[PDB]
């Protein structure tokens, strides 16, 4: 009948041990802005393979690129990419899950319910990361997002608690999403523009577009500089 | 069966670890991050302790890139370690069957020894086949240490102290991982990873005949 095991589907606590040695976020939390950027030039390398056989995919936003805004007076960093974007259903769902798989009760057991067991692994595998060290450095992560088949929403959590609503000022975005941190007090250096240009060339490896930051140059003008 | 949804809990595990180590060449930070506290260790002795520094007078961190052989080799004149160190603290980093609790030490103190150094010696096996460690602590003679992550061994050093002090990581690197014997590709990664560091690092370079010497990167 089968390949007979025992003890040990409780030995499958070594999930449990590398959950928290993944705890290697705490020891690098400057990772959120990389898989910000990774997660950025998945979703346009996304959109662009849909353009190649859909020709009206790009017609929302005609651009492929990653912008990055440091506002220092509000305490918010905001990257915005012109991927693919988000439905409602998906900020609702797969931010939930994401933000879910940090947790007990989540990885102990399931058992394989009721979400598509291999969608949920790879939807963590991808982004988990990125979701876990983001609220590292941030208080509150707000996601605007604009996919083709949907109305721009926006999405905002504390790590504890979401909401969801349809963006009052339209489709601002034209396509593809703006994740904006409210910064923790100690992620204050996220908001000087130096150190956010030198973040952005350190990680322009993960990147397959033109990203942008929000930056002076001498009155003062202030313009995109494209980093890559 | 649950063995099923367990299979593929072990799946999103191992994404998320690929999704963690996006980036291989974060090995050489660990590296000269390792060197750096093993050099604050030694030095931390060295206030109280008149004869810490009577192996080696010096404070370094020196990489050298063998293509020939194809090595990387990131050799500190800081703490070292003893032979009993080599066994018993490597071999527990390599193991992270044995996953009853409080074992073989302090393990708050085993949390934090693979908490500290488990992510330098993964992203080491990600660009290497094998990896030697070549020790000396102020307290044991030089020994030196192997891995090919499945199996170690230990040895007396038949060179007997060549180091003085501290501690030289041998990397064996894989055939993918051939761009990091590139001098110019070296210079570059320790120039991305040197803020921290207060540390001198040095690597084997040369400058036009050509004179082959030690060159500050930070
Ligand atoms: C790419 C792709 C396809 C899927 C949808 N999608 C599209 N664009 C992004 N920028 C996404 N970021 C996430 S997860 C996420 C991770 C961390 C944080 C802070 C916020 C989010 C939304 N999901 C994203
Ligand atoms: C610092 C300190 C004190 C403890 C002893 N010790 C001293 N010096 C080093 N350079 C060390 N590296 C490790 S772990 C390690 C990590 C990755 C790899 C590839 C090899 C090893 C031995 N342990 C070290």
């Amino acid at each position: 009948l089968r390949e007979k095991s025992e003890k040990f589907a409780f030995q499958a606590e070594v999930n449990r041990m590398m959950k928290l040695i993944i705890n290697s976020l705490y020891k690098n939390k400057e990772i959120f802005l990389r898989e910000l950027i990774s997660n950025a030039s998945d979703a346009l390398d996304k959109i662009r393979l849909i353009s190649l056989t859909d020709e009206n995919a790009l017609a929302g936003n005609e651009e492929l690129t990653v912008k990055i805004k440091c506002d220092k007076e509000k305490n918010l960093l905001h990257v915005t990419d012109t991927g693919v974007g988000m439905t409602r259903e998906e900020l609702v769902k797969n931010l939930g899950t994401i933000a879910k798989s940090g947790t007990s009760e989540f990885l102990n057991k399931m058992t394989e319910a009721q979400e598509d067991g291999q969608s949920t692994s790879e939807l963590i595998g991808q982004f988990g990361v990125g979701f876990y060290s983001a609220f590292l450095v941030a208080d509150k992560v707000i996601v605007t997002s604009k996919h083709n088949n949907d109305t721009q929403h926006i999405w905002e959590s504390d790590s504890n608690e979401f909401s969801v609503i349809a963006d009052p000022r339209g489709n601002t975005l034209g396509r593809g999403t703006t994740i904006t941190l409210v910064l923790k007090e100690e992620a204050s250096d996220y908001l000087e523009l130096d150190t956010i240009k030198n973040l952005v060339k350190k990680y322009s490896q993960f990147i397959n577009f033109p990203i942008y930051v929000w930056s002076s140059k001498t009155k003062t003008v202030w313009d995109w500089e494209l980093m890559n």
